[PDB]
C-alpha cells in the first residue's frame, strides 16, 4: 500500500556542482524520495528518507532544509530550498512523519528479538 504523501517543486543544491536546479519531488510513506527533472524518464534522484535527521537553515538561502543519512561509512545530504518557510514546515513534517512511522516499524522488528 505505498502511495505518494507529497509531491512538488523543490530547489535542489547539487552535490557536486553546489549550484541549485529545480527538481520535481514525489514523497512516498514508505521513505521513497524520488526527484524528476520534469514532472512526470529516470529520476535524477532516488533515496529513502527512512532513519533521516532533518535540518533547517537559513544561509545562503533562506527557508533551506538540509536530509541527512548515515549509511555505513558515508553521509549523505541533501539540501533544499523553497520560497517560504510555511513550504518548508510541510516538507520537513511530512518526511518526518513518513521516517517516524519508519522507525515504529523497525522499532517493531528489532526490539526484544
Amino acid at each position: 500500500d505505498v502511495a505518494i504523501v507529497k509531491e512538488g517543486w523543490l530547489h535542489k543544491r547539487g552535490e557536486y556542482i553546489k549550484t541549485w536546479r529545480p527538481r520535481y519531488f514525489l514523497l512516498k510513506n514508505d521513505g521513497t524520495f524520488i526527484g524528476y527533472k520534469e514532472r512526470p524518464e529516470a529520476p535524477l534522484n532516488n533515496f529513502s528518507v527512512a532513519q533521516c535527521q532533518l535540518m533547517k537553515t537559513e544561509r545562503p538561502r533562506p527557508n533551506t532544509f538540509i536530509i541527512r543519512c548515515l549509511q555505513w561509512t558515508t553521509v549523505i545530504e541533501a539540501t533544499f530550498h523553497v520560497e517560504t518557510p510555511e513550504e518548508r514546515e510541510e516538507w520537513t513534517t511530512a518526511i518526518q512523519t513518513v521516517a517516524d512511522g519508519l522507525k515504529k516499524q523497525e522499532e517493531e522488528e528489532m526490539d526484544f528479538r
